[PDB]
This record gives structure tokens, C-alpha cells and sequence, in this order.
């Protein structure tokens, strides 16, 4: 029920803020970014619905900025939500291998466009994918802004609290933010996917609280 929430966070980088009622959650706000490159758009992650991802393609497209593509860093529909439509509009769209497995098996639409092992480059220099390991997800990726040094961790990145446990590996996921932590501690921003963006701060929490969470 709230509206997408479209607001810069740093030059050439967007935040964008969608909106579900999850039963047992309340209301559940889904961080993704819009990165510009050479004044194109990049989604990460779509919003939920197809509405939402229209409204957030159209303000960009409306102010001249074209999308080339989209990455979406897990199976979850708070990340996959607009491929369809993305899809149906000729806009590449971009998942790992595992990703769109996950997505084929929950009767979903899959990327046009797959990747595997562990470093991708969606834009060389400017827009990087990396498997922490499972966590949150199996298939869990971030996707790290070297120019700006601006990590979106997604849904894995979970500073207060592990949140839905639903698809998790409770046992891998300390091991994967250790790794996340060691290799992004210069991050001067961590965009979350349910919380709001910290500084590298984000990833020693999200780590004491997969400790904390395989503890029970
Ligand atoms: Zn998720
Ligand atoms: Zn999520």
C-alpha cells in the first residue's frame, strides 16, 4: 500500500523503496538501486510487482534515461518480481544460473540473461556481482559499485534480525558474511534489502547475527 519511493542516494546511484503486506510481518518495505552508466539505467533488484517496476522504468525513461538492464540478486519476488514485465518490454534482465533454477522451480520467469561462479561483471569496473555463499538464500548474490564503493547486500545484509527463514541455511550463512565482511570493509555504504542503507557497520552485524542466529 505505500507508493515506491524513488530517492539519489550518491552521484549516478538511486535508491528505489517498494511495499508488500506480508502475512505474520506487516507491511515489509524491499530496498533495490538504480545505477546510471553513461546516463543509461540499471535496475537492481525489481520491485515486487510489475506496477511498481512500470512506475520505477518510467521515471528514469521519462527524464531520457534508457534501461539496459536488470540483476536481480536473489530468487525472492522482492527481487524478481518485474522480470516478466521487464522481459515482455525487451529489456535484458540478469540472474545467476542458480537464481533462475530456483526461479523455474517456484514456477516463476527466469532471466534472459545467466551467469555462474562467483565474480560477474555486469558493467566492467563499474557494476560487480559476488556469491558471499548461502545465507538468506542459497543463490544470495551482492553487487558492489566500485566507483562509488557503495555494496547493495540485498537481502542477506540483516543487521537486526535474520528476518524470513523460510529458503536459509542458518549453518553456512556465518561463514558467508565473514567472507562478505572481509572482502567489502571498505564499503562506505551497505544498502540492505530490508533496512534502511548503513556504512560497513552492516556487515559486522549482519555476521554477529548469523552467529547469533545459529546459536538457536
Ligand atoms: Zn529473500
Ligand atoms: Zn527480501
Amino acid at each position: 500500500l505505500p507508493d515506491l519511493k524513488i530517492e539519489k542516494l550518491d552521484e549516478g546511484v538511486y535508491v528505489h523503496t517498494s511495499f508488500e503486506e506480508v502475512n505474520g510481518w506487516g507491511v515489509v518495505p524491499k530496498h533495490g538501486l538504480v545505477v546510471l552508466v553513461n546516463a543509461e539505467a540499471y535496475l537492481i533488484d525489481t520491485p515486487f510487482t510489475a506496477k511498481d517496476t512500470e512506475k520505477l522504468v518510467t521515471w528514469f525513461v521519462e527524464r531520457g534515461y534508457k534501461i539496459k538492464g536488470s540483476i536481480s540478486s536473489h530468487f525472492h519476488s522482492d527481487s524478481t518480481g518485474g522480470i516478466e514485465w521487464l522481459n515482455s518490454r525487451s529489456i535484458p534482465t540478469y540472474a545467476s544460473e542458480l537464481t533462475n533454477e530456483l526461479l523455474k522451480k517456484d514456477g516463476k520467469v527466469q532471466a534472459t540473461n545467466s551467469f555462474s561462479g562467483v565474480n560477474y561483471w555486469l558493467v566492467k569496473n563499474k557494476i560487480e556481482v559476488f556469491y558471499p555463499g548461502p545465507g538468506h538464500t542459497p543463490d544470495n548474490v551482492v553487487v558492489w559499485l566500485p566507483e562509488r564503493k557503495i555494496l547493495f547486500g540485498g537481502c542477506f545484509i540483516k543487521p537486526y534480525g535474520l528476518g524470513n527463514l523460510g529458503d536459509a541455511n542458518i549453518e553456512a550463512w556465518p561463514k558467508s558474511a565473514k567472507l562478505l565482511k572481509s572482502k567489502y570493509g571498505k564499503a562506505k555504504l551497505v544498502v540492505p534489502g530490508h533496512s534502511e542503507v548503513g556504512d560497513a557497520s552492516l556487515l559486522k552485524l549482519t555476521l554477529e547475527q548469523a552467529v547469533k542466529g545459529l546459536n538457536e
